[PDB]
């Protein structure tokens, strides 16, 4: 079935998509982030992270307060399931996972944590 997705994230604060869908017959699922706009990423830098639902907000919060330099993502984060880099506009960054990692029945978001840009660049991931 189709195993990769398309994403922007735009100077308006908005992502093209809230809900992503990873087929279970998706042995490895790829995100491909891009960036329309003009602005530079230490302004408007957008990532995509994966984590569950309930791991969102300490990920966001330790990677608001980790920097510009680490991506924003506290080092050595075991609750980051998957993630693009931090980019700015007119940049790219892809990351493809193994799908072994989801489970169903259980809640995933991806989110971006830029500091305060994850209550707007957001959405679900379910493996279905
Ligand atoms: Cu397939
Ligand atoms: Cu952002």
């Amino acid at each position: 079935a189709e195993c990769s997705v398309d994403i922007q994230g735009n100077d308006q604060m908005q992502f093209n998509t809230n809900a992503i869908t990873v087929d279970k017959s998706c042995k490895q699922f790829t995100v491909n982030l891009s960036h329309p706009g003009n602005l530079p990423k230490n302004v408007m830098g957008h990532n995509w992270v994966l984590s569950t639902a309930a791991d969102m907000q300490g990920v966001v919060t330790d990677g608001m307060a980790s920097g510009l330099d680490k991506d924003y993502l506290k080092p050595d984060d075991s609750r980051v399931i998957a993630h693009t880099k931090l980019i700015g506009s007119g940049e790219k960054d892809s990351v493809t996972f193994d799908v072994s990692k989801l489970k169903e029945g259980e809640q995933y978001m991806f989110f971006d944590t830029f500091p305060g840009h994850s209550a707007l660049l957001k959405g679900t991931l379910t493996l279905k």
